[PDB]
């Protein structure tokens, strides 16, 4: 693989169609789901050159935890529905990788089991049916070592994901909810705050001032999405917000973005429009997909390899330096 | 039917292929015609989050009565083109879905008829070929219990229709303008104005000074229209004016707009730009010719699904907060 | 015949494939050519309503004589290519519909036979081998009854017709000039104005500080030009100069545009972008080759129709009022 | 051959297709790459009229020498791949054109024998192991009489080639580095400027301060370029940075540009957004594996005259003048 294409083609060969659709599809037309990737697009990076590049390292420091690059694995549901290992697949070859990996509420494996592969684990949490049942499942989390609470704040409930619909799909009998909802409000993220010493971090910012709010309700970081466009059909996505949004929180907790990043380049304009870091989902599951834990090694070394690539090109001896370089929008 | 475009998809396979000419067409090229579906496609809507969704509403109140959508149906001529119930089949489902259905004066069924129908009918006003005839039409459709005087005002005469002249398309012997012109003015607005206690609505306003006048006028609502790109070929879309003309009304009437909309998400990309509702014109016919009244309360109900998604995933509890929510402009 | 495209087909048929490339081609990449569409692609025009239309007239007054529409046909050479009538059959369809002629200084019949069928003829001047050799050219253009000079000041030499050399395009030997040069300079637009007291027009100005330079030196109108993308390949289409020069020039002298017009609604964006008129060019050569001087007729006819029913939805009792309509861009 | 796309079409069917994607590909996914030819495109000419072109000259005098066109060749690595006589036939005919001819170091032949060729050969360096050895590269070419030192700044390693990837592509044996690498700095240019009396150019440079710190730094000109698409993938094209770059540097350096010039009216371009001249990279290794020496002598004549007619149908006596030209940015 030379590519996250070369991924995509490969899970296309092998899942059957519906578990492709549910990977790969938005809510209603997909005009998110595709701006996502338009917006990438349309970015240019201005490089510097003839910088030291004695000691590049594509390290950051997040969440108190060393970070062998500036991405985490998002958490998407189900992974038992890509390949028989789900999960536990994914964790290790993260852990291998240095890579932080977020345990969905929705795993296909306990998030107990998946914690102890090791690794840099996130929880990603879905606000239940009540405050004491929420509560539980983070101290679940921190009880197993998990090393930040990603909230989901883009889920009142899941969007319209009409190839679902058209296709019929259901989770097969094989694959259910290992760790077993109401929709969240600013007093459920107080309620969470305070239920931990963790960090909370909010996922699917979108507007500045809710930015703003984030850092006034003590959350450590943020992640500037549209939920890979299967959220709102016709939300912005997070890359034309994210300059604006690291303006406003002016260093006030981390802000990292996902939605349509497909490579070491893609990953160099977050950070250069200001980002932390990423999330990375859909190529992730490709390699899954294609070839277990040792597809997703083959991944995670790909996108390594392509960070420190356009790393050095741009002169960038650090992830600071790089969120230091200046863009250009362009026509594609 | 999931989608919209399902019904685009049946009325095709059912409708003489001129009939649905006659549906589909605009003037000239068709560049306003398909720069109505650009236009709200290049709109991306800023969504916000954690707002308490525990009776979202998409009610509104307008022209002194509740609608259960910021929609109404709009006027669209001769309905029994596509179904032998024409307007009544599309009446009654707009009745019981709550949703007001303007009567056309080029009606196929007689607006005392449609009226009796119930439910909250608009009637639409061409400018006969005198005062004292127009205004005997206004009468009748206030004596049958209209509620709005929707006067159309893009209509000196009818477009250049290339799909109709090509096809040779008339009216069947069997489709007649069942309530049975001159261009209208300023002093034809006045003279409906004065003879009326009901609303009067200005329909194919674009320039920002119109609409300033519609007010001064006496107007109680506008509709911001190119009249679905069936008039002047080369005018802009209605959804590219209104953001400047709510802002110069100032809450000095309704602002609708219509053209285009084909989901709850254009419904909610509308009102984030200020419309107070718009109208909905060839997917109502659609879901008519596809299966006559059940088939437009499939569509309507289909369309009451997507605007309460699109609003809760934007964090909007009514109509109101989705005014206030912000968008932003991307390149598709 | 119901648009222009339909002219164009019609010519497609008929002429042998190298002369059809002689009229369509451009210069170089054809960059300029497309550019001159997609420039009038993106403009829309913001109507006005509720005006009144008792008598809408489509006339000017331009260079001392009324005009039936605000259009003249362009100077295009060697019209005996598209039809054996050539210039006779188009001048006669002018003169019929009341349209001004431009005659070509590389006419394939001789400008005073064009001139003696009578009509509005205005005549196009290239600059000959010397000064008077190209004064005596103007003295017979005024002597046979031209009415205006139309000073042609893009062409020190033709540019590079890529269709033509790979087709080895050359002329038959029954097409000749029958009329029968080196680079002009704003010297010789003065040799020329003092010369003759009928107007002169210079035709091919881009730069607004040229078109200011064009009123010092005593023109009275100018035609803002690319030469239908035929001359440099990559120069801005007239269209996109316009509004910046009709705002220098600032009623000095009357300011033409051509390039890409294909219909009455392209004329309406013209005039809203402030042009005094329009030069037609492609499409009165496909009705000549499609049909001779009724094709020209039907042509004509159809642009009439046109502009009136855009100047007429768009609010406009006469020209002037659609030089003061507001246009918007758009994405297309 | 009539544009330099007929010699694309050329070298494609006579090259190796690994071959030709080593001369045509770039890094990633190409977006650099396509970037400069949209970038390019998107740009528009405002030409002046009616100057005297008596004397039109496309001569340029840079780095001390006198060329007859604003072009120099590029520096292209290994040219026996795409003819047995690789480098000496390509400078035999920029010798006789008139144009300087840039030695690569990665050169298929040695620079001593490309420099015996005579004409204005420059020298492109790319930074050795050591110092010492990088100075004796560069004073091999000061030995040899080149006039000037490419130092190549965008190559601290080669870029992700994915065509040569995916093809496997190696040298074959028979062609060699005939001159025979460590990351330049700031430091390596000012040794090499303490070094030569020769004019070092940085070649590769994209932000406006280090093209203000190449002046500092004694530069004589600066190359603004993404290596024609094959470094940094997402990397803005030069075009998008040059207008900024001259404006800063006011006179300090020479400012060329390369990346997508496919005609000379793309020259023309780059030279109205302010370069004093421009590389062209792949058309001449298309020209060379097309028709050899005898093939490239056919591009320079083309390039020729196509300079010339875009100059003189801009108005433009001289290079300098058409660095006067003003530009509009259309979209296409
Ligand atoms: C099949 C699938 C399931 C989920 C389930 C969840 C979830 O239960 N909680 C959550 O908080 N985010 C989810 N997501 C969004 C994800 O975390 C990233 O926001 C996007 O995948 C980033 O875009 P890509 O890298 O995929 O373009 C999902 C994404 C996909 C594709
Ligand atoms: C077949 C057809 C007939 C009419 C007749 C009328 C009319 O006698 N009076 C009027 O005032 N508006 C009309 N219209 C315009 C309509 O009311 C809406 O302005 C557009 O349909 C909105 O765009 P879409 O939702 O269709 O995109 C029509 C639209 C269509 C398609
Ligand atoms: C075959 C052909 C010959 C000529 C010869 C001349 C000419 O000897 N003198 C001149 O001054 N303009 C010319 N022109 C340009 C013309 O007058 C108009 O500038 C463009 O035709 C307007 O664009 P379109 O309406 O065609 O798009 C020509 C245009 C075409 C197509
Ligand atoms: C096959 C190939 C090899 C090299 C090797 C070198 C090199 O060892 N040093 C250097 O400094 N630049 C190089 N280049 C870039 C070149 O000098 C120009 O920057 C681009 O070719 C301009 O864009 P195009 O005119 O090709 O679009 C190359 C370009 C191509 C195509």
């Amino acid at each position: 693989y030379v590519s996250l294409a070369d991924l995509e083609r490969a899970a296309r060969d092998v899942l059957p169609g519906e578990i492709f659709d549910f990977l790969a599809g938005g809510s209603g037309t997909e005009a998110s789901l595709v701006a996502n990737r338009t917006a990438l697009e349309r970015v240019f990076v201005i490089p510097r050159m003839l910088r030291d590049l004695t000691d590049v390292t594509t390290e950051i420091d997040i969440f108190g935890r060393r970070a062998a690059l500036p991405m985490a694995v998002a958490p998407v549901a189900y992974q038992r529905l890509f390949h028989p290992e789900g999960e536990l697949a994914v964790a290790r070859a993260a852990r291998d990788a240095g890579v932080p990996y977020t345990i969905c509420t929705l795993s296909s494996v306990s998030l107990e089991e998946i914690a102890a592969v090791g690794g840099r684990p996130w929880f990603q949490l879905f606000w239940l049916r009540d405050e004491k049942r929420s509560l539980d499942l983070v101290r679940r989390a921190e009880d197993a070592g998990c090393e930040a609470i990603v909230f989901t704040v883009d889920v009142p409930w899941m969007g319209r994901r009409l190839r679902d619909m058209r296709n019929g799909f259901a989770l097969p009998e094989w694959v259910t909810a290992a760790n077993f909802f109401a929709p969240a409000t600013w007093e459920s993220v107080e309620a969470v705050r305070a239920h931990t010493d963790l960090p909370v971090v909010l996922k699917g910012i979108l507007a500045v001032e809710d930015a703003r709010r984030a850092v006034d309700a003590g959350a450590g970081g943020i992640v500037v999405s549209n939920h890979g466009g299967r959220q709102l059909d016709g939300a912005v996505p997070g890359i034309e917000m994210l300059g604006e949004i690291v303006a406003a929180v002016s260093g006030g907790c981390e802000v990292l973005v996902d939605g349509g990043i497909r490579s070491g380049g893609d990953v160099l304009k977050a950070t250069a429009l200001g980002a932390s870091a990423v999330l990375v989902g859909r190529p992730v599951m490709w390699a899954l997909a294609a070839a277990g834990q040792d597809g997703v090694r083959q991944l995670l070394e790909l996108l390594a390899e392509e960070v420190r690539d356009a790393m050095g090109l741009a002169g960038c001896e650090s992830v600071g330096a790089a969120r230091r370089l200046n863009t250009k929008l362009g026509v594609v």
